[PDB]
């Protein structure tokens, strides 16, 4: 019951028993909380409650110190002191934003805005509260019990009456019951056991409810600027491949942390792995939130870094398959490739955090907690997709509120900008350069003359809330017969249910915009499906069209984004 004040540090006995995290609040700060919020339960060694038998007054504003104990106005002795007076709550050693964070339900963008404009101590209170709220919300969904098993990859589900049914995307990972984790895709649902098992009738699935550990470390260790490359030892024999990155590699060494904004295809992986070659004796930990992101950095390491000095860290509760050409779970290899969730307690000369738009402030804190490093490098792009906010239903989360790194990148700019797209036909580079990159992104490739747009609103049907547009798929089917080179195309849409239908009708491989991020394909076919804020999100749109190396066909619903595409228009 003795801790530091989660605003001003001042030690106290006082936590808030109304906050769902139970933060330590100093007397001066615990007052400003309880007199401005529905939050009236103060905890100490024992709860500030009325000690009078049978009395249920718990509100600190209605309570007095009666010698040693606490009483309401109905029970206090003559010589009694109000617990709340003179801007303070009585305690040992004797904030608007804190109040908003403490009380918000996290369904409003403004909640996320505040949690990124506040002080650093509040960003950690914010991130813990939010994750706690996210996890305790999970308990409010209905159970899914197997009616009938059709095949090895399809089944029929019976749902609990009285409680809502959650959306069946890959995002929402269920646990079967302890028969391992399972995901679904929509009267025929596709079932994918992360662990293989001849699915039983009667068996049930419930959502992975994980306990929110406290945070300790800041999102961002305080900045240090050095006059000289600190704690790292450079070569004077650096492969010409990486000669472009050398001045930025020296910036990495002359600062505590650094931020790299690389638009799609500008050589982020190449910069990350090139940093190892420039500082060849430096121990580097390569981390990102997703397995795919860490598996990209592993592929790029395989090509340039000695395979004997590389480990892929795999958590024993292994969900999806990942990189297999490194030594698995050797914490002490010079090069360690690990998702945030799975990072060991260790130290490093450099930490590289990739796909930083996908990072939460919680993730930015856990990294600073598990890795003590001389230098932190934050790589990604705030013009790309953030981590989904399952509670956020009102307002759009701007890039400058994704996390502390994106906030820095969007205010003071990034330390380093990769300014040349080497992946995309110039039509795509010119479009996204203007849309999200303030015309700073340059094309290396020529116009492909294989980038097409078609304005076709079609007809929008919903599988619950996931959108489908059969006519936009039909137009794609017509196009494919006349453009057989596109038969190898990846189909991409903002909606699982659209992808589900496009899979059956077109037979192309299928990807949501959000799962496409980090990947590249020669040809892409994008159907926008709807004109919602989801499908018109400039960040989603940027990722969608920058997956293509050669060609893209965009069937558009939105005039604005359609007109902005510097592509050749088609007809029909
Ligand atoms: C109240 S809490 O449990 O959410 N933790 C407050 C966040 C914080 C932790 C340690 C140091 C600085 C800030
Ligand atoms: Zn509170
Ligand atoms: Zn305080
Ligand atoms: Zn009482």
């Amino acid at each position: 019951a003795v801790g530091a004040c989660v605003l001003c540090n001042s030690q106290t006995s006082l936590r808030c028993g109304a906050c769902i995290r139970r933060p330590f609040l100093c007397c001066k700060c615990c007052y400003d909380h309880v007199i401005s919020t529905s939050h009236k339960l103060v905890l100490s060694v024992n709860p500030y409650v009325c000690n009078a038998p049978g009395c249920d007054v718990t509100d600190v504003t209605q309570l007095y110190l009666g010698g040693m104990s606490y009483y309401c106005k109905s029970h206090k002795p003559p010589i009694s002191f109000p617990l709340c007076a003179n801007g303070q709550v009585f305690g040992l050693y004797k904030v608007t934003d804190f109040n908003a964070i403490a009380t918000c339900d996290w369904t409003n963008a403004g909640d996320y805005i505040l949690a990124n404009t506040c002080t650093e101590r509040l960003k950690l209170f914010a991130a813990e509260t939010l994750k706690a709220t996210e996890e305790t919300f999970k308990l409010s969904y209905g159970i899914a019990t197997v009616r009938e098993v059709l095949s090895d990859r399809e089944l029929h589900l019976s749902w609990e009456v009285g409680k809502p049914r959650p959306p069946l995307n890959r995002n929402y990972v269920f646990t079967g019951y302890q028969i391992g984790e399972y995901t679904f895709e929509k009267d025929a649902v596709v079932y994918r056991g992360t662990t293989t098992y001849k699915l039983n009738v009667g068996d049930y699935f419930v959502l992975t409810s994980h306990t929110v550990m406290p945070l300790s470390a800041p999102t961002l260790v305080p900045q240090e600027h050095y006059v000289r490359i600190t704690g790292l030892y450079p070569t004077l024999n650096i492969s010409d491949e990486f000669s472009s990155n050398v001045a930025n590699y020296q910036k990495v060494g002359m600062q505590k942390y650094s931020t790299l904004q690389g638009p799609p295809g500008t050589g982020k992986s190449h910069f990350a792995i090139g940093l190892a070659l420039y500082y060849p004796s430096a121990r580097i930990v390569y981390t990102a939130c997703s397995h795919a992101a860490v598996d990209a950095l592993c592929e790029k390491a395989l090509k340039y870094l000695p395979i004997d000095k590389c480990s892929r860290i795999i958590p024993a509760r292994a969900r999806v398959e990942c990189f297999d050409k490194f030594k698995v779970n050797s914490t002490l290899e010079q090069y360690v490739f690990c998702t945030v969730n799975a990072l060991p307690e260790t130290t490093a000369d450099i930490v590289v955090f990739d796909e930083i738009s996908m990072a939460t402030n919680y993730d930015l804190s856990v990294v600073n907690a598990r890795l003590r490093a001389k230098h932190y490098v934050y790589i990604g792009d705030p013009a790309q997709l953030p981590a989904p906010r399952t509670l956020l239903t009102k307002g759009t989360l701007e890039p400058e509120y994704f996390n502390s790194v994106c906030r820095l990148m969007k205010t003071i700019g990034p330390d380093m900008f990769l300014g040349t797209c080497r992946r995309c036909p110039a039509e795509i580079v010119d479009t996204v350069s203007a849309l999200v990159y303030d015309n700073k992104l340059k094309a290396h490739k020529d116009k492909s003359a294989q980038c097409f747009k078609m304005f076709y609103k079609g007809v929008i049907t919903h599988d619950v809330s996931s959108a489908i547009n059969r006519p936009q798929i039909g137009v794609v089917r017509e196009f494919l017969t006349r453009n057989p080179a596109w038969r190898k195309a990846v189909f991409i849409s903002p909606y699982n249910s659209q992808n589900a239908v496009a899979s059956k009708i077109l037979g192309l491989p299928t990807q949501t915009v959000d799962s496409s991020q980090g990947s590249e394909y020669d040809y892409v076919i994008f159907t926008q499906t709807t004109e919602t804020a989801h499908s018109c999100n400039v960040n989603r749109f940027n990722v969608a069209i920058t997956r293509a190396k050669v060609g893209i066909l965009c069937i558009m619903s939105d005039r604005d984004l359609y007109d902005k595409l510097q592509f050749t228009s088609l007809e029909i």
